[PDB]
Parts: structure tokens; sequence; C-alpha cells
């Protein structure tokens, strides 16, 4: 995740193992329950695209709700992308790109990039877009059952 430090500088840290490990024993209990979204986003503060992947690929043993999940996933990148259809370049040397949907989702955008995104001023807040969409997909599977 991203955090700021007593300066105002935003530092990156990789997730804790512990934050893993409270996600693995709270979706152990609460899987279909509406409760597993305020506790995705408890566990989530300043979480980077990166960050939420290894979060969901830890609970990769649902095979059936981790399929919805996904597809809920791909259907909001390509909604994404038909809003900000992607440009051949940036505006000018030095800029960042944009960024499409799967660089949101984290399958094609680098740690550095999504660091570079939601560190900008103010932020491009590529973590908390990707969480919108995981959450939207949390709550058909809960209605799902
Ligand atoms: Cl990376
Ligand atoms: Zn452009
Ligand atoms: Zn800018």
């Amino acid at each position: 995740p991203i955090v700021q430090n007593l300066q105002g500088q935003m530092v990156h840290q990789a997730i804790s193992p512990r934050t893993l490990n409270a996600w693995v024993k709270v979706v152990e209990e609460k899987a279909f329950s509406p409760e597993v979204i305020p506790m995705f986003s408890a566990l989530s503060e300043g979480a980077t695209p990166q960050d939420l992947n290894t979060m969901l690929n830890t609970v990769g043993g649902h095979q059936a709700a981790m399929q919805m999940l996904k597809e809920t996933i791909n259907e909001e990148a390509a909604e994404w992308d038909r809003l900000h259809p992607v440009h051949a370049g940036p505006i000018a040397p030095g800029q960042m790109r944009e960024p499409r949907g799967s660089d949101i989702a984290g399958t094609t955008s680098t740690l550095q990039e999504q660091i570079g995104w939601m560190t900008h001023n103010p932020p491009i807040p590529v973590g908390e877009i990707y969480k919108r969409w995981i959450i939207l997909g949390l709550n058909k599977i809960v209605r799902m059952y």
C-alpha cells in the first residue's frame, strides 16, 4: 500500500503478510455475507492494484465465486476503456500515460506506474477505482449466494 509519512511523503510498502492472513480468515467465515465488503475495504486502505491482486490470489481457492468476480472485473475494465479509449502516447515527453482498464486491474501496469498514478498531485486513484470494481463483484456474489 501507499502510506503518507509525517513530512507528507507518500511511501510504498509491500502488503503485510498479517493483512493477507486476516483476509483469508475473514473469507473463511464470511465469504457470501455482506460484511465481506467492508472487511475488504478495512484491509485495503491505500492498496495498489498489485496489492489487491495479491489479496484476491490468496482466496483463489473458491473457483465459481472467483470466476464471477473476474467476470465483473473484466466487464468494468471494458467499460473503462469505452469511456477512456487509450491514445497512442502521452500528452508530451515526461508525462505519465492515462491508464487503461487492464492498467487499473494491475495486469498490464507495473507497480512503478501504479505508484506514479497514486502519488500524482492530485492522485489518479487506480487502487480505489479497482477496489470499486472488486466491491461491485463481491456484491454480485453475496446477492447470488
Ligand atoms: Cl511490477
Ligand atoms: Zn492524448
Ligand atoms: Zn497530471
